[PDB]
């Protein structure tokens, strides 16, 4: 049987990694990109449809599985997995960041409480138990994430805040004899774009011990060039031998940059939530279905993808769906964007072990910006 | 290879009929249900889904696809086949009733002019162009659907229209080689509620001669009792050796009442439109996903039900899905709803095939009203 948790590194190119992390209800090859399901669905797929794009792990919310249908009724149900059909790994968030994104709130030192969009809190230790409740097989420490912009005085006060509630998330997956068993436990570094800051968050994670390390508070604003800069500083500052975790990124030639700076995960809406307003991801850049060019166009989506609605639909069938409202209209955009991002991934993953990875990075931004 | 069409009737008991349809695309077993996919899509499914779930045929509109994405563009693109990925027989209804249910219209001799739901047109000559274009394998007459309730004047003076109508619908239908050759015509009986109009349309339309007899002017508002007493006289009159077609109905009761009366196919947008709204059909009767006393309910939407649905998923999730708007929801709920009518079809005929379905009615009945 697999173990609970291990990381391993096949090949390496410059600070790029491609390895396997194996856990027990399956092997997640790295670098990964996780669709998210946020609602107990990856939305407009069935989990086999999930499945069969190539993705090995999902992402869950705590935040808004917490609020509907309830972390308490889906333990009762038999856990997220067993409720949703997906038996593979699944990654939740915490809550500290949708709480601030979606919720009226008050922030302590104990954690948030707030109104649902019902009062409801959070904190260290109700987020473990909700990720425990859930079934999560890679739980994250309940962070803030600080808001960008932030002076340098409230990203250090925030970042302390989330080193604190590092180590009391550390402690109640601990004190859980199922969870620590069964499930992985993630620090997320904070400390905005300031390099000390997140070299002291970095210091941290590592002295409390993690399986893995997300580089949180990014993708929120700051655009990539500065996103590229903090990852630049940041992830060498990470345990090497755990995974590297990059929350909320990203577009393609964000995920590309990442893996470049030694980002061995990922998740983001962009392709299911931008999917489903008629945007498709191509080697040749993203386009948008909905666009009057498109309307008698028989080519497929995408002119080399492998993804079953590239092989039986056309452009001028997908923008008439689009433009009706047509539920399947979502549903094949969704699978195409999701099986897109999963092919970039493995071109990555090959890349990497083939010691090409910077010319094939080279190669996908020439065509792709194009 | 199949001829363009032919009917067989396999097995009888009373008035109703088990048997085939066997037309160049494929094979209809009767009787037979038809999932609506007015605007080149069954609602929330992939058409292998469909296919999956028994349908041997699917319905389209002339009305709804002439409007978007236009009948000169699908025909353009290849025909509504390949356009929608569905290779098997395709139904198309003539326009003569969504044209007046959903339009401004100006009626005349000649046809109907309209609004788009833009001025449009549609008369016999249009109609039948348009089922060709699309490529239509059962191409409908263009009629009138009588609104209910009609005077006997009224009545009698609009199923005069239809059956003109009719006698032209055959000519242009017949002056296109090509559709005249690979695809089947079938006529429209009308006259509202009134047995010697029933009669003097359904002479009309055998004088003409047509592949296949539809009974119009039903499902629209009369309600159950009365549509059945309409049938018990209208559908003797037909000719015996062709198939006898029941236009938008209905519930599973409905359904299988027709066939104890002679009808052999069927289309209805129930099991897809309520499929979506949270209502799904099971052997003891229809039950709302929505309502609370299914949060936590584990069993599937149905006890017996074979569909991949109820092989996978539980009430307690695809009630979350439907309560939060999610897309699989109405996924979910609309392969179990026409998979369970593709089950009831596949009943009916069986038990007809062995001279049981008196028998299969009552127990349904007993089970489903209980
Ligand atoms: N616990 C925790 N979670 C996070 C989630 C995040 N997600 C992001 N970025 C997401 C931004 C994002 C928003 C919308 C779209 C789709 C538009 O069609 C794509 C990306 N940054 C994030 C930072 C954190 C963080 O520090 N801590
Ligand atoms: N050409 C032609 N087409 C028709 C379509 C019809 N469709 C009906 N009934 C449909 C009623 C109907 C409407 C909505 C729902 C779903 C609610 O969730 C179900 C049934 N009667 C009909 C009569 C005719 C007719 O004479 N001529
Ligand atoms: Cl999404
Ligand atoms: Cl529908
Ligand atoms: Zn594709
Ligand atoms: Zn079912």
């Amino acid at each position: 049987d697999r173990p609970r948790f291990s990381f391993s590194i096949a090949a390496r190119e410059g600070k790029a990694r491609t390895g396997t992390i194996e856990m027990k209800r399956g092997v997640i090859r790295t670098p990964a990109f996780m669709p998210v399901g946020t609602a107990a669905t990856v939305k407009a797929l069935k989990p086999e449809t999930v499945r069969a794009t190539g993705a090995d792990i999902i992402l869950g919310n705590t935040y808004h599985l917490m609020l509907r249908p309830g972390a308490e009724r889906i333990a009762k149900l038999g856990g997220l997995h067993s409720f949703m059909g997906w038996d593979r790994p699944i990654l939740t968030d915490s809550g500290g960041y949708q709480v601030m994104s979606l919720s009226l709130t008050k922030q302590s030192e104990e954690g948030v409480t707030f109104k649902s969009h019902s009062r409801h809190m959070l904190s260290p230790e109700r987020s473990i138990e909700i990720q425990h409740l859930l079934g999560s097989d890679i739980v994250m420490a309940f962070d803030e994430c600080t808001p960008y912009p932030a002076t340098p005085s409230r990203a250090a006060s925030s970042m302390e805040r989330s080193m604190r509630w590092a180590k009391r998330s550390r402690d109640a997956f601990d004190s859980r004899k199922e969870q620590a068993e069964n499930a992985a436990l993630f620090g997320i570094q904070q400390g905005s774009v300031f390099e000390n800051l997140r070299q002291q968050s970095a210091d941290a994670l590592a002295e409390i011990g993690f399986d893995g390390y997300a580089v949180g508070g990014l993708a929120v604003g700051e655009g990539q060039d500065e996103m590229f800069r903090v990852l630049d500083f940041s992830v060498p500052m990470l345990p090497d031998d755990k995974p590297h975790y990059l929350m909320g990124v990203g577009k393609p030639d964000d995920i590309v940059g990442a893996v470049e700076r030694g980002i061995d995960m990922f998740d983001c809406v962009l392709p299911t939530r931008s999917g489903r307003n008629g945007q498709a991801f191509t080697w040749d850049g993203p386009i948008n279905i909905r666009n009057a060019r498109f309307s008698e166009d028989l080519k497929p989506l995408d002119s080399e993808c492998h993804c079953a609605v590239c092989q039986k639909w056309s452009r001028a069938y997908i923008h008439h769906l689009i433009r009706a409202g047509e539920i399947l209209g979502a549903m094949l955009m969704t699978e195409h964007n999701i099986a897109f991002y999963q092919q970039l991934m493995q071109k990555i993953r090959d890349s990497i072990s083939e010691g090409r990875f910077s010319q094939f990075a080279q190669d996908f931004r020439a065509r792709y910006f194009a």
